[PDB]
């Protein structure tokens, strides 16, 4: 327990972005259990819908305070409050599409406020993103390590495709606390992001993420 | 033809680099058929920029390439409707920038609206430490893919400490109407800062750009 | 069936890193169904190696992954015919390695033949200066593509002085016969050096590898 | 000088692509100060090659670049001792090739020893399906890094049926003795297949290479 982060917390989100020159805005509202690593958010496309690209490319941009951290791994995100943190992200898809995102996370009362900027370029016109042939993300494990006094997270994620097969994306994120925090050693955050409900064009989406931090499953054999 | 031999330019860029928001406005003039242009840039919000201005200069003009008669001019043909472009810029130390640009035309003036975003620049790298000294001249490689025009180019910034800092550009240019598509070709560029104040709040920038095929004849 | 509870391994690697040619011979043994193995490696040509031995250790064994019954085991299913694999390793400072490996089976012994090549390592980087302190444990992501099995993983080497040195692994595993293909899954790995002489001409290394689905339950 | 107006070439390459081993021997001759050369290549083991021969042609000669007097010639200066080079070749569909080359000189003949390795080529991509129609001409960008010479270039294979297939080349050239280092410059290349037999077991190829600065004058 950190007194400023309660056992149940609310979320409010705004995203502005551009994908292949198409502008859009998304608003979100959610709530979760930060120490349980679970959360649900309801997302609504408010400008630019129906999105001409796969909703899936956005869903990982929608919450690092909701990771279940064991007591022995320092929690970069929960320690950063009340000041909060921002993050910066590159997503390199294997067919030349590239997305950047910058996010600000602040805290007021029992509510987290997320402001996201998202930009995607060079998606092929007949590729799975602009043809909306994706079917959600496989579960993944982000690798968290310190670089220049801030926290990096890297993971190769994969979208399931219509017809089978996968579509890969290299995530490189830098997380930057707005005050000094105890820094963790190298570790893993398992993630599983799921779409619980969507309308036909994904104008209205309920999504859920479960995230848990850990060291490796395998024992050390160090001599 | 709706493009005169001398045209004005108006530009607005908004963006975020390393989490820092900024706005730049620009006015310029150029000779579209000569391949040359000059533009005056003012940082109107978020100044002084905490990162090297150089990462922005190549985002500030495709109608001002000198195209020979035997290479279709994808950009000039697109008017009056215009075109937009999309770009990823991958720096060798992990900094990555994206940019999206819309080009429209009214009267004797092109209007440029640019969104620019940079992430993951190392804090002691040359961009965040402002150690850059302008771009080398370069040669963009231009080729059609899926009915639009791509341009890829190896670029390099000169460094205060010596050596170069490398950036790979991959751009997609998308005309807003059907045009005569060009074959594979090259555009030589040289972007130069003519004048800047100490903090690069005000910058006078120049570019020369010329399309061509290879300088080397074919053997048979 | 052809794969017993204990199996021997014989290995030959021929390679060039930074223009330096070398040969490594290895003999090992392990328990394929338990996901464990030990190997003794000797640099027989080109030692002492002028680069970090760590870049080699992940090149030294896919039959030794503990596979649960509900995930098809691509590697064990491929025998007696065996499989080969192809790998690119992209280091964050510009070093790139490739490797091609053939895995065959004769009696109770696996035979590994590996070609390894490393190019463009910076002369003052951690690989050429031997500043690495082993790999962090990792999780390979395995997924089918074009009828064969790919594995992707971002790995990290620990560095003298603190911090990590990242490497993007992209492997394609290709069975020499038709097998049941698995769905998307994970293989946890931990590679450890048990013993080494001063210049790493002689190394005993150990690996534990276990395949699994996600740790997290699904809510759909 | 040790480098005459006409020089012979002898070459051997050993390689593995998509798990397929091969050996190629070559002999050629050229005019180092004119920037031109011709080579006859023969697949001596592993023919017929199951992949596009085009991926090999750029691995077959930097002493044959026409250098003007005001750019130091990194390669010619290195003789009689010579140089070696290292290269990564990242194709847009995930194929990656590495190569390491040693260049020596005896009498009036250059001796080239090449290792080549290609991995992760998609089985229905243009390389494994032999759908390529040679390289577009290109401009390699030369610059000093860590006391040696780097060359980076955007290259593109023309494809049967139209379109291009891109490959990024990153090379490090390493003289075996210290030489006068050049400033940032450009080497235009045009590499062409003049003649081949049915299975590309025998190939005659030609290259023209000329070093220069930018075409465009400085305004600043
Ligand atoms: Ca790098
Ligand atoms: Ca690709």
């Amino acid at each position: 327990m950190v007194s400023v982060i309660k056992e149940e917390m609310k979320i409010k989100l705004r995203m502005e972005g551009t994908v292949n020159g198409h502008n859009f805005v998304i608003e979100g509202e959610g709530k979760g259990n930060p120490y349980e690593g679970t959360q649900t958010m309801d997302l609504k496309v408010t400008e630019g819908g129906p999105l001409p690209f796969a909703y899936d490319i956005l869903s990982p941009q929608f919450s690092k305070a909701f990771i279940k951290y064991p007591a022995d791994i320092p929690d970069y995100f929960k320690q950063s409050f009340p000041e909060g943190f921002h993050w910066e992200r590159v997503m390199t898809y294997e067919d030349g599409g590239v997305c950047t995102a910058t996010q600000n996370t602040s805290l007021r009362g029992d509510c987290f406020f997320y402001d996201v900027r998202f930009d995607g370029v060079n998606f092929p016109p007949n590729g799975p993103v602009m043809q909306k042939k994706t079917l959600g993300w496989e579960p993944s494990t982000e690798k968290m390590y310190v670089r220049d006094g801030v926290l990096k997270g890297d993971v190769i994620k994969a979208l399931l495709l219509e017809g089978g097969g996968h579509y890969r994306c290299d995530f490189k994120t830098t997380y930057k606390a707005k005050k000094d925090v105890r820094l963790p050693g190298y570790h893993f955050v398992d993630h599983r992001i799921e779409i619980l409900k969507h309308d036909k064009d994904y104008n209205k989406v309920k999504q859920y993420e479960n995230a848990v931090a850990r060291y490796s499953m395998l024992p050390s054999q160090a001599k």
